[PDB]
């Protein structure tokens, strides 16, 4: 319990609690206050009383949570495992086969080369998820119809092997929501969590909805379908391609998740399907066929269901045909999660939209209102104190034209200019990537680092941590995962802040409006308003700006937003400006 530094020790209390009451706690504390010490805290002391104990992290950071969790002896006496369960791992054999005809070199290498971490933990989905931001998970994942001698699958035995029911359970959020879905549907974890902890509770519910996400890829089903039933079954597969197009092309855009109302044109295909890959002898197939014949039907079942929303890559547009249906409401399995919690705590740098509004995280995680808890936040004056904020702006407002594009990289190489160490600068396109690269690399070679759909965000990642390492002054076009879960803090020197140039200069090109592409977002837009897209905007652009200053102690960082709707004096940045007069 005397782990936790002094400046949380109030949060910790009032959170261990409210979870004793029943609430379900918002705990949001900036990054580098020692969250994990009251973690610690938190997992034994309810751990002590007897009930069950599930700490849900991000895995990630499950290293460093047991590295705090073991220091406490009550938690030796009760026991300390880690559920990892199959959806922790990827396929290696269906993973790197997909990386290959989908031209993913990063993670073809990374597969090829044993899976390793970016018993020791491979093939992990989320390293492949920091590899390939767009991954088919659910028809990736690992089965329980994988061959024995597949790599992952004979580590997962292993780990089950190792497990013992024991006072606290580590887990990562994926595990948490596999096993919320598999209880939902029948009418490895605990049946009834009395004590959960939740640190990064911001991913929590995208964990959730990517449990929800069936997808239906046609190329590898045809070329594993290779017997009896080929015809009818290769030609189920084949009509439902050419229904596929049908609203490819119809649709104003490819875009837009329409639900089977909509496009009738796939409703026999899936029927037929359903049945043909149902036919096929499972006598007379290899047990790797198995998963994906099995994962096809599910996601084609899952297609032709009663609450379901589609989207279609096909044709010209995408080289890899492709159906995904993800559930547009995700309240039951919330609910599932909740109703069998007895107390909560929900930790994470950023769980409130402004001060201790949770309304927001609370609709998402589908919290019911009478056990929600906002604690008052914790942000030191140090996230603060060694920024300088800066005024000037590309003038241009960003259209993701040729002139904002050469004003922006004008800008951002007098930022290059006057950069003393490493530069994130984040956009919201792989447009706005792509034009800001050409233009500002005819000046900057061995600095420039283009983040690209090939070259992934972890090895822009590394390439910035070695550039760094050598002595370059890197530039980084940073996009998607780099405003969130990157960690720029340099791994070196940790027991002294001193003068950390890796992270000097950060630059928001453009404030971060409609960076969240997903179904249950889409629908608290529809029911919310604006007002939500500019909370989900603000929620994503406080993310950014939390790249730069990492923990206590940090000089010489420079803040940098070069938006032209901010300083325009409009009404709607007013939330963004806000958050940017607590600066310099």
């Amino acid at each position: 319990e005397g782990a936790v530094r002094e400046v949380l020790r109030p949060l910790l209390k009032q959170a261990a609690e409210k979870t004793a009451a029943g609430k379900i706690v918002f705990a949001e504390a900036a990054t580098g206050t020692g969250k994990g010490r009251m973690i610690a805290s938190l997992a034994a002391a309810a751990a002590i009383k007897g009930d069950t104990v599930v700490v849900s992290a991000p895995l990630a950071v499950t290293w460093q949570l047991v590295n705090d969790m073991k220091d406490i002896p009550e938690v030796r006496r009760v026991g300390l495992t880690l559920s990892l369960g199959r959806p922790n791992f990827i396929s290696p054999q269906r993973t790197l086969e997909w990386a290959i005809d989908n031209e993913r070199a990063d993670l073809a290498a990374w597969i090829e080369g044993g899976g390793k971490p970016l018993h020791e933990l491979c093939w992990l989905l989320e390293d492949a998820l920091l590899l390939a931001e767009d991954l088919p998970a659910d028809s990736l994942l690992l089965t329980s119809e994988d061959p024995a001698d597949c790599p992952a699958q004979q580590l997962y035995v292993a780990m089950r092997s190792n497990y013992t029911e024991a006072g606290i359970i580590l887990c990562s959020h994926f595990m948490l929501a596999a096993h919320t879905r598999m209880m939902q549907m029948r009418g490895s974890l605990p049946h009834f969590i009395d004590t959960l902890i939740v640190d990064e509770a911001h991913l929590l519910e995208q964990a959730f909805a990517s449990v929800y996400t069936h997808t239906l890829r046609l190329r590898p089903l045809m070329r594993t379908i290779e017997s009896r039933g080929r015809k009818p079954a290769l030609d189920a597969l084949k009509e439902l391609f050419t229904q596929m197009q049908v609203a490819s092309a119809r649709s104003t855009n490819t875009s837009l998740n329409v639900p089977l109302s909509d496009v009738p044109e796939l409703i026999p295909a899936l029927k037929d399907t359903v049945k043909t890959l149902g036919a096929l002898p499972t006598k007379g197939m290899s047990r790797d066929a198995r998963s994906v014949i099995r994962i096809a039907t599910r996601a084609a079942n899952d297609a032709l269901s009663g609450h379901s929303r589609l989207r279609i890559e096909v044709t010209p547009v995408h080289s890899y045909p492709m159906l995904l249906s993800g559930r547009s409401n995700l309240q039951r399995a919330l609910l599932g999660l909740w109703n069998a919690t007895g107390g909560a705590t929900l930790v994470s740098a950023t769980l409130f939209t402004t001060g201790d509004n949770g309304s927001l995280t609370r609709w998402k995680l589908e919290v019911p209102t009478e056990r929600a808890a906002f604690l008052p936040p914790v942000h030191p004056a140090w996230t603060t104190a060694p920024v300088l904020l800066h005024k000037e702006f590309c003038a241009h407002e960003p259209d993701d034209s040729p002139e904002w594009a050469t004003e922006c990289a004008q800008t951002i190489q007098g930022v290059a200019s006057t950069a003393q160490g490493g530069t994130l600068v984040l956009c919201t396109s792989y447009q706005n990537t792509e034009l800001l690269a050409g233009r500002l690399g005819a000046a900057l070679g061995d600095r420039l680092i283009v983040q690209s759909k090939t070259s992934s965000a972890a090895t822009c990642l590394a390439q910035f941590k070695a550039k760094h390492k050598a002595g370059i002054r890197p530039v980084w076009l940073g996009l998607g995962a780099a405003w969130t879960g990157i960690d720029l803090s340099d791994h070196s020197l940790p027991d002294n802040p001193e003068l950390d140039r890796l992270l000097s200069d950060l630059v928001i090109t453009r404030i971060p409006v409609g960076q969240n592409r997903s179904l249950t977002h889409e629908r608290r837009t529809a029911i919310g308003g604006f007002r939500i897209i500019s909370q989900e905007a603000a929620w994503h652009f406080r993310q950014g700006l939390g790249r730069l200053v990492r923990r206590p102690g940090v000089t010489h960082k420079n803040l940098w937003v070069l938006d032209a709707r901010i300083y325009g004096g409009a009404a709607w940045v007013a939330p963004f400006r806000q958050i940017l007069d607590r600066y310099k």
